[PDB]
């Protein structure tokens, strides 16, 4: 009809049977008659791999390859999916949602989770030099092979069944471990990622598994998280689509990012949450949300982003390195980071910034006349006029876009690994009424043209009426609000990558003298009407003795109109900037 | 015009520079004007990943996914590629050739190799309880991380460069090891695969010697240990949905998987070519030398050398698809079973399908398809013109009735490889003539099953004539020199007749013990005549074998009196009398 009921196509709740193909037929009928809504009777729905559509997908900042997709929303328009607060359980390697060249899509009232997490967790029962003793719950199946290696499994165990289980070992490969505080259910204070690779020596003590690595260190009683090595199955992919809304969507887990958007226009996530399911301390294995080369309005409103293994959000562009200079008008650009391969974005009549790599200073803006994709890495680009004579190979290009207007309000950011928000948004950005409790920098202006190759550089930011409670209590960043753009030291005085930032009306609850602001190459920033409250939530770090570290900047104002409470010193010292951590 | 010189498009020999993009433009020009030949000035040409065309590919019996292709021959026609005996070096994860919906393609006069093999080799310098001491040459770079695990690298080592190299580790993952005899450069006598997984505990002694730890490690000092590549991502030449393809004087030194893999293709010829290791290596391709899946017309392997590969020299078979769901009396959903079979679409309307009982490989009936709908890379819904056999159950399998390929395999040399020689799963007219076999596994194996590999076999017209089987089946990959191992349960061996009409004549069998020359079951009409059987002492005799002919559940089998046996102690009457067991 106008509204389609999935149960009319065979998708039946609370049975544990695969509803993938019944859902697919309901989707095709909705496209056939132009139905405006698809609804689920409230219940549990399970989705498996065997009948899910297969498509080749390049997904920015995630792993490319063949994807089995449960909701293949390719070229859909004016469609709402209302789950009625149903529970969606995905079995194996599945991408729940991919929105590809779709328009006006509303996802509403359901939860996403996987039958077995791609990461793994264990209770730390013992510890010593070069080892940890671990106890695994049943929902993290594993085995120790004859080589003495710990390998997590999709399930415990004929020959063809064993072969299928053997092929699933890739999905649950680890690469590092991170210790989580048991009581606070957050990354352990000042703990760092401990790299291990995908092969840890292990042996069962003769229910306790002992793992061996010379860099292992953790507190007994805490939770050890095995970080998933891959990002193959993000929760919701928004690709080349527009006007997408997520309302009351719970993403309990994903093989990578919860929501990843690329080259998409107008995206809203509201009243949703990324939070672990029962028996887990971690939600998604990568960023909660992420936006690449997106335009229009990006709205994160009244969400809860917690316990994921990476940043809550990152809104940025793509830098493509200048690999080959052919003639004075033609260049061949190359995508650099492996998870950026296959990102096509340079089209004829586009305007490109021609940026110096080590400085992030734009030489000029040139217009593209022709574009030719050679591979998933290299694209040949010819300009309308000869480009700047100073451009060398190793510099980078970036697309001049109608940069996304960022509206991030009412969100809770806590318990996650790494940073809170990477504000690489050059458009008008508003960060209002958010709560931060992150081990890394609550807010970070990053971007570089040497590794990540992410285009950042703000020009209109307002950070107002937020609460920063005991954030940056570890080492993922350089302060509560910090700049860490990829600018060489010899260019910091010359470059001005981030401009026009207002930080007002916020409350900073801090436990030591870590930098509240750590800025370089910033032009025009005002810090006024904020409250700085001293706490004793974590042990004080002797590394830091300055709340405001400022270098190679101009027009920075740490106004007298700021209230400080609980400190022994006064504004004369604590509000005076330094060049070092002091 | 008619002949395009690739150097006219910037492909320069003997420079080490990437010629991928120059070659691509020469290919597009040949298609634009209908050129008939592309020539390479004789020299060395290097191809890299950075500018290779990317396509999704499903390659049967190999690993699917994104492929970077150096020669993307998609919808090319009447084109010859003459390398003039050039050397093509491929750096990293590249598929050298993919022929997709192409016709009348001839490849001749060049060699294919990779700058670093996907497998690894080492000299065994020492041994002890639960370990092996290994010495790796410079062309097999490796790392031992802080976890103490051996991880082979694309090269020895900037932050971005370290990330690129680290991502290459997946390409060189291992899963098992095999011992090779140093002097004879073959799998060690009676040695078997030793499973390890992709993670071996290792430590560098003092450096230069690496000690690997595993309780099942066992090998002779002085021999060579081969680390089997875990993946089959980069086969040498892929022939997919194409027709009339010829390979002449093609040297495939290495591949990430199979040398030549053909699927759903008509008329293929491989002549005067060879699969053999490059300098400093004991192994060539990491999987089958040649392989043909659902192929039709004529398959010709003429005067080739297939040696040192980690699998069979050839396998010519069809695809069994299991009946996963019965919708109604006319409608089923079939499912591809083996992971390296996913994405193999082959059922179309008007196709006729065999409907086969799984455990017996006995065909209930043939039925014609009216409707076909691909659901995933595993499941396809099929509707038939008439209600199918009432005895058909979920778990049985279907197979496409095809104009099964006529197989002509003449003048080849098959030796030094792992596993078997030729898997004769070809139901079409098959001729095996004037070949030389020296395989650790069965020289000729009739296999097929509908429970794991899901490969359709079952011959109907085989002539094995004037071949030389010298000291073959000297290890354990099979059940004899010429053996059947079709997936037929013992319950049904007596009523199932999967292989029919086989003639084995004029051959010379040089054997070192009394392992079975023929090990047959479920065979009807076989004649073994005019053969010469000669006793050797090349390998130690195996006491568990005491019968040259082991025959069970068969009919019309003739081990004729006109065969000749030399060098044995027992009488001719006793040596030609078949048994049901390996001994008595
Ligand atoms: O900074 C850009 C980068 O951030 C996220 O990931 C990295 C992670 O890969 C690394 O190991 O740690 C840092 C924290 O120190 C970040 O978490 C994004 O997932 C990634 O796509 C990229 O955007
Ligand atoms: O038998 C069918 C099968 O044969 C080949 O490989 C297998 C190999 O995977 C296994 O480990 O050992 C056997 C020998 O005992 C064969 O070498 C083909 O590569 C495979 O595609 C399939 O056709
Ligand atoms: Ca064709
Ligand atoms: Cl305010
Ligand atoms: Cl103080
Ligand atoms: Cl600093
Ligand atoms: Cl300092
Ligand atoms: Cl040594
Ligand atoms: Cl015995
Ligand atoms: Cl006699």
């Amino acid at each position: 009809d106008k509204v389609i009921d999935v149960s009319d196509f065979g998708a039946i709740k609370d049975t544990g049977s695969d509803s993938t193909h019944s859902l697919y037929k309901a989707l095709q009928e909705a496209k056939k008659i132009g139905a405006t809504k698809i609804t689920f009777p409230k219940g549990r729905y399970d989705f498996y791999e065997e009948r899910a559509a297969d498509r080749l997908m390049y997904i920015s900042n995630n792993d490319p390859g063949i994807k089995r997709i449960t909701f293949p929303l390719s070229s859909f328009n004016n469609l709402e999916i209302d789950g009625n607060n149903s529970t969606f359980i995905f079995h194996g390697g599945l991408v729940p949602f991919i929105l590809d060249e779709s328009s006006h899509i509303v996802l509403r009232n359901f939860s996403i989770d996987f039958s077995r997490a791609f990461h793994s967790e264990a209770l730390i029962a013992g510890a010593g030099k070069g080892y940890l003793d671990l106890k695994f719950t049943d929902q993290f199946p594993y085995k120790i092979n004859e080589a003495g290696i710990l390998k997590f499994q999709s399930q415990l165990f004929d020959r063809l069944k064993r072969k299928q289980i053997s092929q699933d070992e890739y999905k649950y490969e680890y690469k590092r471990v991170l210790e989580f505080n048991f009581a606070l259910r957050e990354p352990e204070y000042m703990a760092q990622d401990i790299f291990t690779g995908n092969a840890l020596r292990a042996e069962k003590l003769n229910d306790v598994v002992r793992i061996f690595h010379p860099n292992l260190k953790a507190k007994v009683g805490n939770i050890l998280v095995f970080q998933a090595k891959h990002r193959d199955y993000p929760g919701v992919v928004i690709s080349d689509s527009n006007n997408v809304e997520l309302h009351n969507i719970t993403i309990h887990h994903a093989g990578g990012m919860g929501v990843i958007a690329q080259r998409s226009h107008n995206i809203t996530i509201k009243d949703s949450k990324v939070s672990p399911s029962k028996g887990r301390i971690v939600s998604t294995t990568a960023d909660a949300t992420h936006f690449v080369n997106c335009t229009g309005k990006i709205k994160l409103i009244d969400n809860l982003f917690e316990s994921q293994k990476n940043d809550a959000t990152n809104i940025h562009g793509v830098y493509a390195a200048i690999d080959k200079i052919i003639d004075d008008k033609t260049v061949e650009i190359k995508l650099q980071h492996p998870q950026q391969f296959g990102f096509d974005f340079i089209a004829p009549e586009d305007e490109l910034e021609l940026v110096h790599g080590a400085s992030l200073i734009t030489y000029e803006t040139n217009k593209v006349v022709t574009s030719t994709r050679v591979s998933n890495e290299v694209t040949r680009v010819q300009f309308i006029k000869p480009f700047d004579s100073r451009i060398k190979e190793g510099d980078s290009v970036s697309k001049v876009r109608s940069y996304a207007e960022v509206i991030i309000k009412g969100n809770i950011i806590r318990k996650n690994r790494a940073r809170g928000m990477l504000l690489n948004s050059r458009g008008k950005t508003l960060i209002e009424n958010n709560y931060f409790h992150t081990p890394g920098s609550a807010i970070l202006f990053e971007g570089d043209a040497n590794f990540w190759f992410e285009q950042g550089g703000v020009s209109d930011v307002t950070i107002k009426n937020n609460v920063f409670e005991n954030s940056f209590y570890s080492q993922w960043g350089k302060g509560i609000i910090a700049v860490d753009a990829g600018i060489d030291d010899k260019f910091k005085e010359t470059s001005r990558y981030n401009k026009n930032i207002v930080i007002k009306g916020n409350t900073f609850k801090v436990f030591d003298k870590a930098p509240i602001l750590n800025l370089f190459s910033v032009s025009n920033l005002v810090f006024e009407n904020n409250i700085i409250e001293k706490t004793t939530e974590y042990p004080e770090r002797k590394k830091y003795n300055s709340l405001f570290v400022i270098n190679n900047s101009d027009n920075i104002t740490i106004s007298i109109n700021n209230i400080l409470q609980g400190f022994s010193e006064g504004k004369s010292q604590l509000l005076s900037p330094t060049t070092t951590y002091k």
